């Protein structure tokens, strides 16, 4: 344990020496191993053939082995694996090899297992749902896998899921009462909207029907999104603020949104930077986003 790349191989040499991960006995040690692996990987951002082996024998292995809920495996080590993946794909030298990631991730039945897993989330809250979506979202971060997602038909298997139900019900938003609703929104804000934009970056026109179709299947959220005016709210009116603009420059239904009120809704809550002090950290970066919204949509 001394170099950036050598330190990363031996933790996996330990992660390979594992007997039966997620086994109630040798689980808590496996967790620590994973966390060490994560710490290394996050700080392993300055050889690439090293981070790919764990994308095979760690991420894609455990993500299936863990998908079998059927021991005391929390909905947090799933997040850990999700975060290890996130830690992996951020290595400066994988985008050069994006095609191999898909082969590795598709070798294991990850993509389908994610959608399988996704259905199984629904105490009124979709804990595992947001996770499987964040995972698939982390895959789709790069176009090569988003391509396989759209091609495999994620939106078809997703839009038909009961998860769509609570999102379509007028009881959803950033600031909700019970958890499941707030999380149900958090999914809309943190999964779809950013996931759509990822599958859009793989010849959007072809999949434009799908993204518009799903976007239109959640009208309440759209009608809410404009009449809402936290940061998710801003990212919500930044994704939708670009998901209907691309469609305005390319055989499928249109965007049932009213991006009209938006332009005169940004100027209301921008200039002055005083009224914004009721929702520092949550202004410099926060107010920074809406600078972009009211520039491309003019």
């Amino acid at each position: 344990p001394r170099d950036v790349t050598h330190l990363l191989a031996l933790v996996s040499s330990a992660i390979h020496a594992v007997e039966n991960p997620f086994g109630a006995n040798d689980l808590p040690y496996f967790r620590t191993l994973l966390k060490i692996l994560f710490v290394v990987l996050r700080a392993a951002k300055q050889i690439t053939q090293q981070v790919l082996t764990i994308l095979d024998r760690v991420v894609a292995r455990c993500f299936r082995a863990l998908a079998a809920l059927v021991t005391t495996t929390a909905p947090e080590d799933l997040a850990l694996i999700t975060a290890i993946l996130q830690a992996c794909l951020s290595v400066p030298g994988i985008e050069q090899c994006q095609v191999q990631v898909l082969n590795i991730m598709a070798a294991h039945d990850v993509f389908q297992v994610a959608v399988a897993l996704f259905s199984w989330a629904d105490s009124g809250d979709p804990v595992y749902g947001e996770l499987a979506l964040l995972f698939l979202l982390e895959l789709s971060a790069l176009p090569a896998l988003a391509e396989h997602l759209a091609c495999d038909g994620l939106l078809g298997h997703l839009a038909a899921a009961r998860l769509a139900g609570y999102m379509r019900r007028t009881n959803v938003g950033p600031f909700a009462e019970n958890a499941g609703a707030a999380r149900c929104y958090a999914i809309w804000a943190k999964c779809l909207l950013p996931l759509l934009l990822n599958i859009l970056a793989a010849l959007g026109s072809t999949v434009a029907p799908e993204v518009a179709w799903v976007l239109n299947q959640f009208p309440n959220l759209l009608q809410s999104s404009v009449e809402r005016i936290s940061l998710l709210e801003i990212s919500e009116i930044h994704s939708l603020a670009l998901l209907t603009r691309v469609l305005a420059a390319c055989d499928v239904p249109e965007v049932t949104w009213d991006g009209a009120k938006v332009l005169e809704c940004v100027e209301y809550w921008l200039r002055g930077r005083k009224v914004l002090r009721e929702r520092n950290r949550l202004e410099e970066k926060a107010v920074g986003l809406l600078v972009g919204v009211r520039e491309v949509l003019e």
